C-alpha cells in the first residue's frame, strides 16, 4: 500500500505531495515514470526509455488556442483525449489537496501550458474549466508543476482564464477550495489587476465597473479591495475609495516588480475568421 511519492517527467524528479489513485502496482514502484508529452505513466526506467524512443507526440493534443513566442496553450476536450486527460488529473492530484475528480474528465475542458523549444513542448501546468459550470467558475483546478512555480506560469494561466470570461461576455471566479498556493496567487494576480486599472483610470471606475473590464467577480473585487483598504461602505453598498498614496504604496512593493508573462489577447485563437 505505498502511494507513488515521486515522479520523473521529463529532465524533472519531483516529490509528491498528496495521494493520487494511480492503480496500486504503479504506486508499488519507487519512482513512476511520465512520458512529458503524452502523459502516458510507467513504471520502469527502461519502460521509460523505450517510450521516449517511441512516442511521436511533442505537444499536447487538441487545439492549440495560444502561441506567442514559446509559450503555447492547447485546450484539450476532456471528451476527445479521454486517456490523455484522466493522466492529467492523476499527475496533478499528487499536487492538489482537494481534487478528488480523476477518471470522469468529460465534463472538463483542459488548457495545457507548455514551454517550447527545439526538442518540443514541454508541459508547464494546466487549468480545468467546466464546460457548463453551474456556480460560475472559469477556473476549476489550477497546478503548477513544482520546478515551475512561482515563476510566473500560475499568473498567466490565471491571467488566460480570465481572458476566455472576456470573450465569453461574462464574468467568472476559481472554484472554491483553492489551495494555498492559489489563494496567494489569485489575491495577488487581482490586487495588481486592480490596482492597474484604478492607477491609469483616475478611479472613477465603480466596482461594476471593474468587474466588466475584468471579467472578475464583483465578490472578488470587493474582497480583494478590503484586503488593500480602498472601500467604503455606505447604505449597504461599497464605494470604491482611493488615492494616488494608496494606489502607488500598494503598487510599489517587491510583489508587483516581477516581469509577467503577459496573454497577448492577439494571439488567442478564440474564434476562426470564418
Ligand atoms: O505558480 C503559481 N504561482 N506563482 S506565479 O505564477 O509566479 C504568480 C505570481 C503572481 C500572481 C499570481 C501568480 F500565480 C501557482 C498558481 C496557482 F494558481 C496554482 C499553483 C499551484 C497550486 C497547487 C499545486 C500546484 N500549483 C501554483
Ligand atoms: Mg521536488
Ligand atoms: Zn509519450
Amino acid at each position: 500500500v505505498k502511494y507513488v511519492d515521486k515522479i520523473h517527467i521529463g529532465n524533472y524528479e519531483i516529490d509528491a505531495w498528496y495521494f493520487s489513485p494511480f492503480p496500486e502496482d504503479y504506486g508499488k514502484q519507487p519512482k513512476l515514470w511520465l512520458c512529458e508529452y503524452c502523459l502516458k505513466y510507467m513504471k520502469y526506467e527502461k519502460s521509460y526509455r523505450f517510450h521516449l524512443g517511441q512516442c511521436q507526440w511533442r505537444q499536447p493534443p487538441g487545439k492549440e488556442i495560444y502561441r506567442k513566442s514559446n509559450i503555447s496553450v492547447h485546450e484539450v476536450d476532456g471528451k476527445d483525449h479521454k486517456i490523455y486527460c484522466q493522466n492529467l488529473c492523476l499527475l496533478a492530484k499528487l499536487f492538489l489537496d482537494h481534487k478528488t475528480l480523476y477518471f470522469d474528465v468529460e465534463p472538463f475542458v483542459f488548457y495545457i501550458l507548455t514551454e517550447v523549444d527545439r526538442q518540443g513542448a514541454h508541459i508547464v501546468g494546466y487549468f480545468s474549466k467546466e464546460k457548463e459550470s453551474p456556480d460560475g467558475n472559469n477556473v476549476s483546478c489550477i497546478m503548477i508543476l513544482p520546478p515551475y512555480q512561482r515563476r510566473g506560469y500560475g499568473r498567466f494561466l490565471i491571467a488566460f482564464s480570465y481572458e476566455l470570461s472576456k470573450l465569453e461576455s461574462t464574468v467568472g471566479s476559481p472554484e472554491k477550495p483553492l489551495s494555498d498556493l492559489g489563494k496567494l496567487s489569485y489575491r495577488s494576480y487581482w490586487s495588481w489587476v486592480l490596482l492597474e486599472n484604478l492607477r491609469d483610470f483616475r478611479g472613477t471606475l465603480s466596482i461594476k465597473d471593474l468587474s466588466q473590464m475584468t471579467s472578475i467577480t464583483q465578490n472578488d473585487i470587493i474582497s480583494t479591495l478590503q484586503s488593500l483598504n480602498m472601500v467604503k461602505y455606505w447604505k449597504g453598498q461599497h464605494v470604491i475609495c482611493v488615492t494616488p498614496k494608496l494606489v502607488e504604496e500598494h503598487l510599489k512593493s517587491a510583489q508587483y516588480k516581477k516581469p509577467p508573462i503577459t496573454v497577448d489577447s492577439v494571439c488567442l485563437k478564440w474564434a476562426p475568421p470564418k
